[PDB]
């Protein structure tokens, strides 16, 4: 049970949401007198008037680092490459690092379980969910999405945010009485490695699986920079939504190393007529359904083509009298 | 330690050569008169004369079924839809299995930690491996590497056989005073599930590992049906050409199930000079190579961009005044 | 009007079916005791039974040879290379230009307007014809594609040919009393151009245009080796549904010259659910219909964020004091 | 002869350079007191302080707007979602239109076969030209182009634009005594329709022309955001070296309409060894070279495997004994 691995489940535990550090991020957005669009401003205003943080832009930094923050002298550089909503997402993350600490060391001070490392990442993971609430305040957010009917994209462009800045937030959207539909949010490299898991409830991937090639997710790839979707079922019988697109990191410059990734969204298949990405799709079909599963070693399934692997409590028939399409029969 | 994974490391214990296998399969090639080129009616007409099996066409068979041997009239069907070449393969599997019983028993007896069902699968695996021998002889199909400077889609064309074949025969060619290029073949699909493994000597994926996102194999499927290719640097300085291409599976229909996979080729950079694909690519310049790993738990490399997962030997370092391009630095 | 192009309209006023051909074909097809399913070896035995034409497959062809016919020896060489649809088709096509010539040059006897060259291209055309006609028997071909609800991967996997043939095969099912979904059939290339037009009927782009960026069939490429499919609504309100995709020639080697096609069938959306590639999809919501135009300067849209040029009889707006994302406004 | 056309000449016969207006440009940028990074905030107090414009960002634009004009309250109007170079782009356009119009006039006026039409979309370019000269001034762009080898992401990252901004300044470095390595700029969609031809001097593709399927600026979108090279030879012997790379606009919403553009880079191939893009590409080797054309109909090669019509000055060779690769031999 690694740190990282740890904090998974601590934020799995909490259905993705944080009742106090959401509240007062947007107790602290709107006593401020903040206004969406050119956060990042804002932020250095309110960081000057609030903390005697200054918040300066520079491009001295080293090619890597987004920001830096000087606590003996209360200095806060940015770096200069990054877009306003990333500017932005590096001051509140210091802001709830300085202003919020203490609420910070409460809420991780509830999970005792935590290892040495995991309670130091758990801060930088409630730091980051600070600035997601503070960036994106949740009644505005909420009913944002609702409106444009889940387009990410659109939701980007009102808060000026990434794609996967805004599928983080979707993924959150559990305070009691005013909840959107519920998400697993997913995070995957050309190789199937899965970085991030965050969920509003049990989904089959919210901890462990989705090494199966048939998941539109590793699809994403296969289409750069578009949107895949997929009506999925597992080999359960219950069926899920799944949107999900390739983001990539400006600069770096041709020879240097890239970041590629792929941010995956998905909900129970009864919320996806509420979703922009349905439209055109058939529903009511379970016909249309893709059966995948959640890596073969742990798919029941018989008469797949694709297996890779057999399943672990399975039978193996072994034949030197035939030959099939269907690996693993 | 699955079946599969023992009949893995059957093979990479004997450096992917049979030696009496490959011989008999050669041996039995000239002493019918075989040519290639229309392998299958060949093959149809040696079992009838030398087996007393009779091969049919059937375009009754179940969709999924490639061949079925029934030995009580010793009659063989073979599936209408597959290719001339798949066809030989599938006859020739089936004579390596009723006219080479003995041999492939004999060759199983002598690795005795295989478990009851490693050795059906080593049966099978063994046949497949006569199958290849047979439809390439050993000393025809070196020369024509040789000759086309590995061109694989040109021995393909010659020999009448896909890629993956190629690449299979390819990586088999340890015959002692007449050996190929030592590779490393792998099979693998969307979701990084690396489904085979087979090598000529001792490679960091000849065994575990193999998910590593900067590796040319996984970036395959974005480029289907095109030939990627890449000089890649492993952590511990030794440098590898690779080569990959997906291979699809027509027909089954817009709704079926599909084949996807991708074949990748890998030998030491020493060895790329021989290759077609090394043309236009520049060899002997360190500063060009891209830094790859084996799995970003067994990775050790410190200014990665595309790290997934924190290094496993490793203390994930946590500072709350800076953030960076490097996950888990 | 080059000779090409003169072929084209000589196909599409006769509503890209041949009545007497495509009958002759079939009439041969049966008479001969014809069977689907290698119909290569059965086309060799009909040249040798009918014509005192010997066929032979011969792998000392120069490269780029498909056939070579020797008319003072009656001999027929075939490339080994081309798979068992591809060799019956040689075979047919050579069949067409010696057993049916008569019928050919009465056929084309009746456009009297056909230039010099464009009656030599145009016995080439009807030979094409006539072999399409004759592996593809009509009332079979017509019935399997009814059956399979028009699937082109599973109609080629049942007569043993390529993609492209299908969907010619497909366009030209017009006669009298037995037709199929009327079809425009297109081929083009990564930069555009049109290579084939075939039509059933007058449809938009039977004969000029389809340079618009937002047609899915130049999307083919970005899609390799996956059929893409589209609803689309030119600017006169009709829609049409559009199936497409790419086709690569194996073979040629890593350094050669490759072959990259993309092979589009459209038809009037009210076709459009008798198709496979319609499940999953709604026909009956003009809103999710995709505007698509002919090539930009003969285009009249007016909010089109993706104009490569201005619409040709229209009235270019110039605002020094306003900036778009709707270029020519 | 369209307007547009008329321009594309205009920039064409001046070597795609204006030596007032890009002097006067620079002169500008330094007696302001300009400093790349954040130009958009330095250019609306410039705007303040020499014109009396009052810039306002504001989201009530017209989705589809990015800045507006009122002439007579002086109120620039730019659009939320822009990026901070594009805000600074639309802003220095204006203050070419206000503040350099007599410039822009006297130079428009030095060609007086342009039409009506033609004179008011020169000075939409000019203006065009002043920001892009402005936002990036030559001697500064110049000496970071050198030093940076021409990686044009590393360019948009130091000046804070993107990569078609670069390119389209890249193409202007005809300064004398100072010049940079000249190129042909070329603006494409999917479907081969070239919307942007600026150029240094005289390119096969400044005026007409580039419709060559193996170009590889076409083969962008089949690799979309990732950067595509290529040696290419034309038909005349001469040597070119192109890169090229997909941008895509963002927002808009799943359904809304699209832009998808690709921006493509050429020089002699003596030059690209000055180029990043060379690393590990060999330059020196005729054999490696790809063999383009400017279009089929005007392409003389004669062993083309993917030619898509016949050569224009050539008489279409048509035998009925042969079948071949090369389609128009
Ligand atoms: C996972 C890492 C370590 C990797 O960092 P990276 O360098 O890849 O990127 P990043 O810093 O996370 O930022 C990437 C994008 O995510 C956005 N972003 C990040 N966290 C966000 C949040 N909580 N809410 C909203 N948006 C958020 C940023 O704005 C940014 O957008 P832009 O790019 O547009 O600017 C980091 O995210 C992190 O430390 N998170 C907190 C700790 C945590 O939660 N760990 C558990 C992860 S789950 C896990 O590891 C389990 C997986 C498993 O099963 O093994
Ligand atoms: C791996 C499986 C079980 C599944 O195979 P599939 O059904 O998906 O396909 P396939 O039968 O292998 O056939 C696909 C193509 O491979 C070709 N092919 C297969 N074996 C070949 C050989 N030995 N030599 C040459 N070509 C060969 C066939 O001609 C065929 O070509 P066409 O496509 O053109 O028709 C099978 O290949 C098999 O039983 N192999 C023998 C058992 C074995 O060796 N297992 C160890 C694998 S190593 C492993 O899996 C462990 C790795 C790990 O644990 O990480
Ligand atoms: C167009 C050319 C010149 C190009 O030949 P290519 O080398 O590119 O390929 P090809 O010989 O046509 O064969 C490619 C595939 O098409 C199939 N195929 C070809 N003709 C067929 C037909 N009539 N019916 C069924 N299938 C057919 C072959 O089986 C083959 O499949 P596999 O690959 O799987 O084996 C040729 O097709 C031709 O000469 N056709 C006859 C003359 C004609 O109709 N000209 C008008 C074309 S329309 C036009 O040019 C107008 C475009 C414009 O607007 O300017
Ligand atoms: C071509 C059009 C009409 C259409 O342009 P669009 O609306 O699609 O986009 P855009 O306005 O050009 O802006 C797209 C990107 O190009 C950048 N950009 C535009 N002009 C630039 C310049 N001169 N220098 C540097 N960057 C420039 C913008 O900053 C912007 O960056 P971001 O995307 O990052 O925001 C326009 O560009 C224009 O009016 N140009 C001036 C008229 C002109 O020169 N016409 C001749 C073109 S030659 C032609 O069309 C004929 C070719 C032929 O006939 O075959
Ligand atoms: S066996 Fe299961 S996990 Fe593997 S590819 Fe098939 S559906 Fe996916
Ligand atoms: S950390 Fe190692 S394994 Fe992971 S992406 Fe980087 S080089 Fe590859
Ligand atoms: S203007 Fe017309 S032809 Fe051009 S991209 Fe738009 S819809 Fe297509
Ligand atoms: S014929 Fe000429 S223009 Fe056409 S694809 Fe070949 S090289 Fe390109």
């Amino acid at each position: 049970p690694m740190p990282h691995e740890e904090v998974r489940d601590f934020f799995y535990d909490r259905n993705n949401y944080i009742h106090d550090l959401d509240m007062a991020a947007e107790r602290m957005f709107t006593e401020s007198g903040m206004r969406t669009g050119g956060l990042d401003i804002q932020l250095a205003e309110l960081m000057r008037d609030r903390f005697g943080i200054s918040v300066v832009i520079d491009d001295n930094l080293p090619d890597t680092a987004k920001r830096r923050y000087h606590p003996d002298t209360k200095v806060l550089r940015v770096a200069h490459w990054l877009m306003p909503g990333q500017r932005a997402f590096q001051i509140a993350t210091q802001l709830a690092l300085v202003g919020q600490s203490d609420l910070i060391s409460s809420i991780v001070a509830t999970d005792d379980q935590l290892s040495t490392e995991a309670r130091g990442v758990a801060r930088i993971g409630l730091a980051n969910y600070f600035a997601g609430a503070f960036l994106l305040p949740y009644r505005e957010f909420h009913r944002a999405a609702e409106q444009l009917r889940y387009d990410i994209d659109l939701l980007g462009r009102r808060f000026g945010v990434g794609f996967e800045t805004v599928c983080h937030r979707l993924s959150t959207l559990q305070r009691p009485r005013q909840r959107g539909i519920p998400f697993i949010f997913v995070r995957t490299d050309k190789a199937g490695n899965i970085s991030k898991r965050q969920s509003a409830t049990a989904f089959h991937f919210s901890r462990v699986g989705g090494s199966c090639p048939l998941w539109v997710v590793h699809d994403a790839f296969a289409q750069p920079e578009r949107i895949v979707r997929q009506v999925a079922q597992m080999p359960d019988g219950r069926s899920y939504f799944w949107v999900a697109k390739t983001t990539a990191a400006d600069g770096l410059g041709y020879l240097g190393p890239h970041k590629n990734f792929a941010v995956g969204l998905g909900c129970d298949l009864a919320h996806a007529h509420k979703l922009v990405y349905s439209t055109g799709v058939v529903l009511d079909d379970p016909s249309t359904e893709v059966p995948i599963g959640a890596g073969c070693k742990i798919c029941n399934r018989t008469s797949c083509a694709q297996r890779a692997f057999p399943y672990l409590g399975g039978r193996v028939a072994v034949d030197e009298n035939a030959g099939s399409s269907l690996p693993y029969s």
